[PDB]
């Protein structure tokens, strides 16, 4: 299904352009700065960071502005298709 | 409803294997790893606590993607098919 | 509007639920039990505060259960309501 | 779209007033007034500061149910006016 396929490239290009930011900008881990592009865009948030420098800030609005709608479609369209197997054996 | 059934074992599942994960890997006592995982899936977030492990990190990110589109799935059969008819039958003047 | 009258009516006897269990069996002061309600059903979450008690925690899970969707439902409302004074001066 | 233009304007303003809300009662730098209104009303949530003042607390609260409404009708309709259009367009072979 290319739009479930679409998605899941925005999501992941987008999770790795935060990565790569959090990263280098603010110093984290990669596994530290994906997780926090993560729930960050899932807006579950994280209780033991948030960005220090001013650049940090900035992006972070920006990214939520620009990523929040994606990563909820795909999160709705990967829900279809791994609930989808248990719903047509049911 | 069947899907509502499905939506709901789904979730049950998922819950408990959240609390299975996070009281093993991060040492959570077992309410302690409900709550977390309950508080994450609904998107509402713990205030204090991460997880610590790399794995946890990564189980972490996993079950949000999975969890919260069966966990709001859910929630919204809850509403279509549970709270909305209980509201209007009570709101009936008898 | 009646639904909108009936959603407002649930969502502040629900609130008014949260404010008297956190302060009563939490310890918090009424408004900081009534805040961290608010912000736990709305699900943007708090930093710098989580349930210490067990009791505490089961009512915490079985409130976000059901509240949530009457909140969003009210947010929702709401939204159309302010909103709309502008929309029809434009 | 007027109603996107609308939503637009008053998501600015009211990203505006909590810029100057928090950096007045809460002594918070402007940058980071507006980046607590920003996650706060997008539900992210800021994982270090709570309002600390009992007119920032009720502030919040009604800001919170103002403010998401608003902000998530902007974001939807940004997702259907700007970012598919701009998107489909993007996937053209040309
Ligand atoms: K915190
Ligand atoms: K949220
Ligand atoms: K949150
Ligand atoms: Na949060
Ligand atoms: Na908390
Ligand atoms: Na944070």
């Amino acid at each position: 299904d290319k739009e479930f396929q679409v998605l899941f490239v925005l999501t992941i290009l987008t999770l790795i352009s935060g990565t790569i930011f959090y990263s280098t900008v603010e110093g984290l881990r990669p596994i530290d700065a994906l997780y926090f592009s993560v729930v960050t865009l899932t807006t579950v948030g994280d209780g033991n960071f948030s960005p220090q420098t001013d650049f940090g800030k900035i992006f972070t609005i920006l990214y939520i502005f620009i990523g929040i709608g994606l990563v909820f479609g795909f999160i709705h369209k990967l829900a279809v298709n791994v609930q989808l197997p248990s719903i047509l054996s049911n």
